[PDB]
């Protein structure tokens, strides 16, 4: 109880809280002033709350309130305080979190009362962050309010320390909200400043020269031809001159003006103008005389050094110094007093005088000083390289050659101008001379690298952009770029391997590279941008241009640093290097698209004729801009076989018009190629007919090209399906009509004349405006969406809602002005939707008032103040849209929710259109047509021929068995959930390029190419599936005066495609296309008469026809569209929706799937997939699609190290040793047990040894087959102990089984003699010499061991199969497969010698091997059970208590009596694991057997007979329940793997079948080479041994685990769903009168299968209530048809279920009347129960809400969401006599 002043950032911030105050009867006053000292907010206040809070509170207003202000900060105090508190803690990684404290009177240190932690993922962005931390701190302050107002939080005071931030520290960071925290985090690594330890250099460049000339004299340091100097000679030369120039009066900081070639004068003046304290000015003596003069106007050099030859091109402007001249050197060779500082000039050089005029670029000393001591130690230039003087002197090129190696003792040599432009003489001069490393331009090292060269060692290539590096040399290649008021160069990249686009290189010491939006911010790795350069690389600015100086050399408003504008799109690669993308004036716009010609080049070098390329734009008189290639080659290229070139990789309006044949590109003097000195030249089946002439000038129109041919397909020249609706749109224009489809069948010319000189099929229908009507008429479309909103009133999951940012200055006045003009101008907009009757009708309204809503929110909070304004919209109210304006801090986000009804897809683009001209304020032309006249001429078009034809095709479609896809999902909910999320996947604009150039060269669309990609996914993940289907959106657009009016007209359709594995993908694609062009033939059909049309009911938690939603967008018309984001509250309308978008010339596919059905990792892990499906389809268009798969390495990976891989070794000591050894280690314990018959190790092993003998004797050898057909007792051990020890297998034979089967056993496999009992030797017929087991005979006096003649490969025994089939064949099983299994389990269950085991089924199986050779290895004793006690738990149970048995191994059709029988009565002991093996163990007993033996533990053991006995093993844990009881993980030595059809690995979810392997595999079949191979197939996943196929169909789970489906030869498909019967054994317990049952899907004549419920009563129960109790929960696809009465169903051998041998109303009270009339009258069925269901008689959503309208007419009011809960006329009638209330009034006078 309280007044609370609630003051924030806004109206609606933090609702959650607010509301949780107002329910604990707290008034709440939200505010978002300045709160004054005296007002009526701090009048009658008991407490006040700040929630970011944008003002601050006054000193008296918190003196007056202590201890009750309470402020909430997202973040973990002292540290980030101020402003924006998670961003500040991701980017300086402190410690993230939440706090609630006081407020005092400094900000933000008051008193914590409460504070906690959060963490944040590395997938996370900023944003989700930011609500993360609001979530977070609300329900804390939720949680921990009753806790304040009590006193029990006790305040503590906060720590010394933490951060603090202001308002504006964001604002170099404005584009960094939408990144990850492992991207923000790199972003901060790789360009945060380097720590303050790199010095300066207090030195020029003439000192380091003069000391590294006292380190090396007599080294030559410059040579030409036959001339060479020494660095001394050198050095005496330049103190000479510059002494003589210093004479004349050379003052720092002056120009001096050098006009000489190369040769040793040059670099003697230069040097001399360095020492003396001048800069050089290099002059070229090659430029014209204008660029000359201008050179040395604009410089203010006063002394020029030239020789003669050169003199009179100065024209006498300046003091003329000849360098040849005596009297111009001095005698002085001491070096100059140094006078010069790091800050002055060195040279000045010019620019190209191209782009506007030439700017003197001016550098200073300490950049050359630090660019040289860099380049030093960066290549290891040694004394002994030399160097070129290639580049003129008038270049940087010059300057790094010459400086670089003259600031390390290297040789310089002067390249002839002879030897210069021939690289083959300059490759002979490198050989001769020994040249190791200098630098050549990009061309010139271009041309270099086809020579033979054997002398280079570091060749450095720069100034434009490299695109070859295959060369002829042992070289290193290194890339370098930088500008020239940059000195040189700023980057280096080391060339290792070939790129698509080489990039630029890290910065150098002392240089920063970064890259800057058009607003100076920054941005994210991975975004182009503008580069800058900051450092020390920058110069003073340009000569004698203050203002461009200042323009191009800036300060940054935030930083403060000087840096540099390079105009260059360069790129933030992950690895830290820059990526070159080319200029930022060359971005043309060729045929509606601005694309970078730059990028055509590496695509067309590619070509092996070709080695340099240069793309340009140029400009017609039409002023349309083509694109123009030159290329290098030897011979000329034709045109066509360059245009199909690059269709491979590039689309058509990337295709240069014309390519130019030249020798060799232009170079200017620099080495650059001249975009400016190249040729430009022209040209050199043209149609006839007029109306091929109309159809030319029509295709010039649309698509921008200025000639079109006749042959030229419409894709392959720049067409999508936009322009194709324009250029119908211009066909109408003229009179001619064409379909969608036509065009697609019709894509030349010629075969368009072919179609337009048939029949007309002209329908000049205008759309005819209907007359002011009082009520008009609905479409189809807007009747279902009228359904479905009504179905679900307060539903927002068909609400359209989309958002763009406009900056600060743009007035919200005007936004709102343009939208009420927007809602006056469009009927649309102020249409109604009502229900008089049973239709949907549609009334106009004159005018509507927009629900403007204004707030001032910020940047971080957008996302939920959006959510909070998502509210349901009122169909009978006007209008159907809201918009809405926050106002953040830097920006403004404009949002507007419409109902989907109202808004789709080209509405939307209209109304964008419209909004953009609007506020550009232009005057737009009154619309035409209304949507009502289309709802008309739509509604009386049902009546029509083409209506029928278009309805007939899906009538014949949808009329058979549809393909049930099954996506690799959790387990469904029971009803339709529309929760989900979306994920991302970028499709990188290259193989964006390179589908769309396949598609339009193979004659296709993307939208095909992307169709068949999902298609062929969605069948890899079905299995492969022969057929698939999925839902797609298309236009709708039927009627052609619709283009320019608002509503809904999309239309879903289900497209049904086959998919063949067999064949090649390009055969897929024709298949996909034609099995696509006759569904978008009928695409203006209604859905809903669709699913009418299709005969099939719909009634579940599945959608009707599909659960896989498609759609694509392609390029946005307007640019005010394009910054339109539609904007998710996380709803999703199927189980998977993938939307593609071609935006940024790249694809962008949102994966919009279901909560419930996909969480994260499964979701990315399915895109990894696709992504890996995309990349092999791409690339594999001839190969077949049985070859791509779709788990992705990774993933193979992880489940091999999670389920595979337990390589454990074992011994492989024989069985026959073990126990040899461990009889003469203890001869007097206990092995055997058998009523009063206690043997021990030593008797039993002298037994076992008499009979070995004898068999030995009478002749038995290894891997013979020895049949033993005694029943449970000891000799039966013995006997098979001997037949182990004599080298041969025993083979069990059932003595009460028939002579028949033991007839056919003996004839397929040949044993050679049989053992029996006494009774059991006249059923063995006596065969061949047979030998009796309770007979004195036949055994041997020698009790000694026999020898070890057996191996492990030999065969243990033999087990015939259970002959499912018909015909039973021999399992052979080798002594290592059951070793290994035998030790596996004693590892995982260690049975020592106080442990016991027992002996309960039948030796006629694998499971009693684990029993009989189990207490072997252990020292235990078996316990054999008597066979009259097989059948009885009594028994067994007191045997297990009087023995003590730790191991048994059950059966789970056993267990569930051993357990009914025993109810929790006395208590046992020992009993450690209950071993179950055979078939799937329930969910629904592990309880009750946990409940009866709480001192046990349960595993589920799997694995076939071929197998080995078991092959996994799963512990169910007390504390653990599983709906799935799985298999679990495989033993060691086993490996099991879940393939498909195709031999692939199917990943988590989908449904594959299952193979083992291993050590422990079975030889094969007896007798049967056919089945062995059949069975036993080698797969490629293991390249040695064999992997058996088990025949069966299982799945994976999220851990690891195998859940066992079923057999694959028994498929369940019920009518169109495929569920197993294990849901329907759950309601067998919760019944009373049925004990056991089971469910046998059976078969009839016509194929259509049909269940059977068999279960066992006491007396037969009503088929009716049988169904009634199942229509409960489970639907109707799923409830048996026939039921029978069994009294016990017949068992088996080994005690299991046989699946084979089981023999083969009326309305009373008025309201239920009147709700059968109502269902016989939409139904239209005569009588209705009063039980029966709405979906059994035909009840589709149509008819749901038609039952709601008649119920309307009759006054009552129903809800479709309680039709769908109570379906039953019986369940639907206690919910409408509730809405009636009869109200009287008086009447007296």
């Amino acid at each position: 109880m309280g007044r609370i002043l609630f003051l924030t950032t806004f109206m609606s911030k933090g609702n959650k809280v607010v509301r949780y105050l107002e329910s604990l009867h707290h008034e709440v006053v939200i505010c978002q002033e300045k709160v004054h000292a005296q007002s009526a907010n701090l009048q009658e206040i008991d407490w006040i709350v700040s929630y970011a809070y944008g003002y601050i509170l006054d000193k008296e207003i918190v003196s007056r309130f202590r201890g009750r202000i309470i402020n909430l900060h997202p973040s973990l105090l002292p540290w980030n305080k101020g402003r924006d508190p998670v961003f500040w803690s991701v980017w300086d990684e402190t410690p993230k979190g939440v706090t609630i404290h006081l407020i005092d009177e400094h900000v933000d240190t008051g008193d914590i009362l409460v504070q906690e932690e959060i963490a944040f993922a590395d997938e996370d962005t900023l944003l989700d962050c930011y609500n993360k931390a609001n979530q977070a701190i609300e329900e804390l302050f939720i949680r921990e309010w009753e806790n304040i107002v009590h006193g029990r939080i006790a305040p503590y005071r906060q720590t010394a320390g933490g951060t603090l931030h202001f308002k504006a520290d964001r604002d170099f960071y404005k584009n960094l909200n939408m990144t990850t925290v492992r991207e923000l985090l790199a972003l901060k690594r790789l360009c945060a400043e380097p720590k303050r330890g790199e010095k300066p250099i207090d030195k020029t460049f003439h000192q380091l020269f003069e000391q590294q000339v006292e380190m090396t004299p007599d080294h030559v340091a410059v040579v030409d031809r036959g001339q060479s100097l020494t660095y001394k000679q050198l050095n005496e030369r330049a103190n000479q001159l510059a002494h003589h120039l210093r004479g004349k009066g050379v003052k720092p900081d002056d120009q001096v003006a050098i006009m000489l070639d190369k040769s040793l004068d040059m670099i003697v003046s230069i040097l001399a103008v360095m020492k003396a304290g001048g800069a050089y000015v290099p002059i070229d003596p090659d430029y014209p005389g204008e660029r000359i003069a201008y050179m040395l106007a604009d410089s203010s050099a006063a002394i020029l050094l030239t020789n003669a030859l050169h003199e009179e091109k100065a024209n006498g402007a300046c003091d003329i110094i000849d360098v040849h001249d005596p009297d111009s050197y001095s005698e002085n060779t001491n070096n100059l007093p140094h006078v010069n500082r790091p800050d002055d000039l060195v040279y000045v050089m010019y620019t190209s005088g191209s782009t506007g005029l030439a700017k003197g670029v001016m550098i200073e000393h300490h950049n050359l000083v630090n660019f040289c001591e860099w380049y030093r130690p960066y290549f290891g230039v040694t004394p002994a390289d030399k160097a070129l003087v290639y580049s003129s002197f008038s270049f940087d090129g010059s300057a790094l050659d010459i400086f670089t190696h003259l600031l390390a003792g290297a040789a310089l040599h002067i390249v002839p101008s002879e030897r210069k432009y021939d690289l083959d003489a300059l490759n002979d001069y490198c050989n001769q001379e020994g040249i190791t490393i200098s630098y050549l331009p990009t061309g010139a090292a271009e041309q270099f690298m086809q020579m033979d060269n054997q002398s280079f060692r570091v060749v450095i290539t720069g100034g434009d952009v490299l695109k070859k590096i295959e060369r002829n040399g042992t070289y290193k290649l290194y890339n370098g770029y930088g500008p020239t008021e940059c000195t040189i160069m700023v980057t280096m990249f080391e060339v290792d391997k070939p790129y698509a686009n080489i990039p630029i290189g890290k910065p150098i010491d002392r240089t920063r590279i970064l890259i800057l939006d058009e607003a100076l911010a920054l941005q994210p790795i991975g975004v182009a941008g503008e580069l800058f350069i900051v450092g020390e690389g920058l110069g003073r600015g340009y000569l004698n241009r203050p203002e461009l100086t200042a323009e191009k050399f800036i300060v940054h408003p935030q930083t403060g640093e000087r840096m540099y504008r390079t105009g260059d799109r360069a790129r933030f690669l992950p690895d830290g290097n820059i990526e070159f993308l080319g200029r930022l004036d060359n971005l043309v716009k060729i045929r509606g698209y601005r694309i970078e010609p730059g990028e055509i080049e590496p695509f067309l070098m590619n070509h092996p004729l070709i080695e340099l390329t240069t793309v340009l734009a140029k400009e017609q008189a039409d002023g349309r801009k083509y694109l123009v290639g030159y290329y290098v080659a030897p011979e000329e290229i034709p045109h066509g076989e360059l245009r199909e070139w690059l269709g491979n990789d590039l689309p058509d309006y990337m295709i240069p018009t014309y390519f130019v044949h030249m020798k060799a590109f232009p170079l200017t003097a620099n080495g650059k190629v001249d975009r400016r000195a190249l040729p430009d030249v022209q040209a050199d089946v043209a149609p006839t007919d007029e109306l091929e002439q109309q159809l030319a000038q029509v295709w010039s129109h649309v698509l921008g090209i200025p000639q079109m041919g006749i042959d030229d397909h419409f894709l392959e020249r720049g067409g999508d399906s936009i322009k194709v609706m324009q250029l119908i749109h211009q066909l109408k224009n003229i009179g001619l009509s064409l379909r969608y489809d036509q065009l697609f069948t019709h894509p030349t010319i010629r075969q368009l004349k072919r179609l337009l000189t048939e029949q007309k099929q002209v329908s000049l229908e205008p759309l005819r405006e209907l007359d002011e009507q009082a009520e008009y008429e609905t479409s189809a479309v807007e009747k279902r969406m009228y359904i479905i909103q009504q179905q679900d009133v307060e539903s927002i999951a068909y609400n359209v809602v989309y958002t763009i940012n406009f900056p600060l200055t743009v007035d919200t006045e005007q936004i709102r002005v343009a939208l009420e003009q927007l809602v006056l101008r469009h009927e649309g907009l102020r249409s109604t939707y009502h229900m008089r009757g049973d239709e949907i009708v549609k009334r106009i309204v004159p005018r509507a008032e927009l629900s403007f809503v204004r707030q001032t929110g910020e940047e971080e909070s957008v996302q939920s103040l959006l959510a909070e304004q998502i509210k349901p919209f009122d169909l009978a109210k006007a209008p159907l849209l809201r918009a809405g304006v926050i106002e953040t801090a830097d920006k403004k986000v404009l949002w507007f929710d419409s109902h989907h009804i109202l808004l789709d897809g080209l509405s939307k683009s209209i109304l964008a259109r419209e909004l953009q001209a609007l506020l550009g304020q232009q005057v737009l032309s009154p619309v035409e047509k209304t949507y009502k006249s289309f709802a008309r001429w739509q509604n009386e078009w049902f009546a029509s021929d083409e209506y029928e034809q278009q309805i007939a095709y899906w009538k014949t479609l949808l009329q058979g068995e549809l393909p049930a896809v099954q996506l690799p999902t959790k387990k469904r909910p029971p009803q339709l959930t529309f929760d989900g999320a979306i994920q991302m996947y970028r499709v990188n604009p290259e193989i964006t390029r390179k589908l769309k150039a396949t598609a339009a060269k193979h004659d296709l669309t993307l939208y095909m190419l992307m169709l068949t990609i999902v298609s062929i996914w969605l069948s890899k993940m079905n299995s492969d599936s022969n057929q698939v289907i999925l839902g797609t959106v298309t236009d709708g657009r039927q009627h052609p005066d619709t283009r320019e009016l608002l509503g809904m007209f999309v239309n879903t359709l289900p497209l049904l495609l086959s998919i063949d594995h067999e064949e090649s993908f390009l055969h897929n694609l024709q298949q996909v296309k034609a099995k696509l062009l006759p569904a978008l033939q009928n695409q203006y059909v209604p859905f809903d008469k669709i699913l009418e049309a299709a005969r099939v009911k719909r009634e579940g938690n599945r959608h009707p026809l599909f659960d896989v939603m498609f759609m694509m967008q392609g390029a946005p018309e307007t640019e005010l569209e394009s910054n339109m984001h539609h904007i998710n509250a996380g709803i999703s309308k199927f189980d998977l929706t993938l939307e593609v978008l071609e935006r940024e010339n790249g694809l962008n596919i949102v994966f919009e799937y279901n909560t419930h059905l996909f969480d994260e990792g499964m979701i990315l892990r399915m895109v990894a997939q696709f992504e890996h499906l995309l990349l092999q389809a791409v690339h594999g268009l001839d190969q077949q699609v049985k070859r791509f798969e779709l788990v992705t390495e990774d993933e193979k990976r992880d489940l091999f190290l999670r389920v595979n891989d337990t390589a454990k070794a074992y011994p492989n000591k024989l069985i026959m040793s073990m126990l040899e050894d461990w009889a003469a280690a203890t001869p007097d314990k206990t092995a055997l047990v058998f009523r009063e018959q206690r043997v021990t190790y030593r008797e039993l092993n002298e037994r076992v040894n008499q009979l070995a003998h004898t068999l030995r004797e009478k002749g038995v050898q290894p891997d013979d087959l020895v049949m033993l057909m005694a029943e449970r007792s000891v000799e039966m051990m013995v006997a098979i102990f001997a037949v182990l020890k004599a080298g041969g297998a025993y083979l069990p034979i059932d003595p009460h089984s028939p002579a028949e089967r033991i007839a056919y056993i003996f004839a397929d496999s040949g044993a050679k003699l049989v053992l029996a009992q006494s009774p059991f030797v006249e059923k063995a017929s006596m065969a061949e010499v047979v030998l009796d087991l309770n007979s004195a005979s036949s055994y041997a006096a020698d009790t000694s061991n026999p020898p070890l003649v057996n191996q492990p490969g030999d065969l243990v025994y033999v087990m015939y199969t259970s002959g499912s089939t018909g015909k039973p064949k021999g399992v052979m099983i080798e002594h290592g497969a059951l070793l290994n299994v035998l030790h596996g389990m004693q590892d995982e269950y260690p049975l020592l010698q106080d442990d016991a085991f027992l002996l309960k089924t039948t030796y006629i199986f694998d499971i009693s091997v684990a029993e009989i050779f189990g207490w072997v290895p252990g020292r235990g004793k078996l316990v054999i059970l008597e066979p009259e006690a097989e059948k009885n738990p009594k028994a067994i149970w007191q045997a297990v208590v009087g023995a003590g048995i730790t191991h048994i191994n059950f059966v789970p059709s056993m267990l569930i009596p051993f357990v009914e029988y025993l109810e929790g009565r006395t208590e046992a002991n020992r009993l450690r694991y209950i071993l179950a093996c055979g078939e799937a163990m329930p969910d629904e007993l592990v309880p009750k057997v946990y409940e009866v033996l709480p001192e046990v533990k349960l595993e589920n053991i799997y694995g076939p007979t071929e197998a080995t006995i078991y092959a996994s093993r799963y512990s169910l844990a007390k504390g653990s329940q599983e709906s799935p009881v799985p298999i679990g993980k495989p033993l060691p030595n086993y490996r099991m793997y879940i393939i498909n059809r195709h031999g692939q690995l199917q990943p988590i979810g989908v449904p594959g079948e299952l193979c083992i392997a291993g050590a422990s595999l079975a030889r094969g079949y007896l007798n049967n080479p056919a089945l062995t191979e059949e069975k036993f197939t080698p797969h490629p996943l293991e390249k040695g041994e064999r992997i058996y196929r088990t025949g069966d169909l299982a799945r994976y789970r999220e851990d690891g685990n195998i859940e066992y489906l079923g057999r694959m030869d028994h498929q369940v498909k019920i009518r169109g769903y495929r569920i197993e019967l294990d849901e329907i054994r759950s309601k067998l317990i919760q019944e009373e009168t049925i004990q056991d049952a089971v469910v046998v899907a059976r078969n009839d004549q016509n194929g259509q299968a049909y269940l059977c419920a068999y279960l066992l009563s006491e007396q037969e129960w009503t088929v009716g209530q049988l169904r009634e109790l199942l229509r409960r929960e489970l639907p109707e696809y799923m409830i048996p048809a026939h039921f029978v009465l069994l009294k016990q169903f017949p068992l088996t051998a080994n005690g299991k279920l046989d699946r084979k041998a089981l023999p083969e109303a009326a309305p009373r009270t008025e309201l239920e009347a009147t709700l059968a009339h109502i269902w016989g009258e939409v139904l239209g069925i005569e009588r209705i129960g009063i039980r029966d269901n709405f979906f059994e008689l035909g009840g589709d959503s149509i008819k749901g809400l038609q039952i709601a309208s008649r119920l309307q007419r009759i006054n009552w009011t129903m809800v479709i969401n309680h039709l769908f809960l109570y379906p039953t006329i019986e369940q639907i009638a206690p919910f409408v006599t509730s809405e009636q209330v009869v109200i009287e009034a008086a009447a007296e006078n």
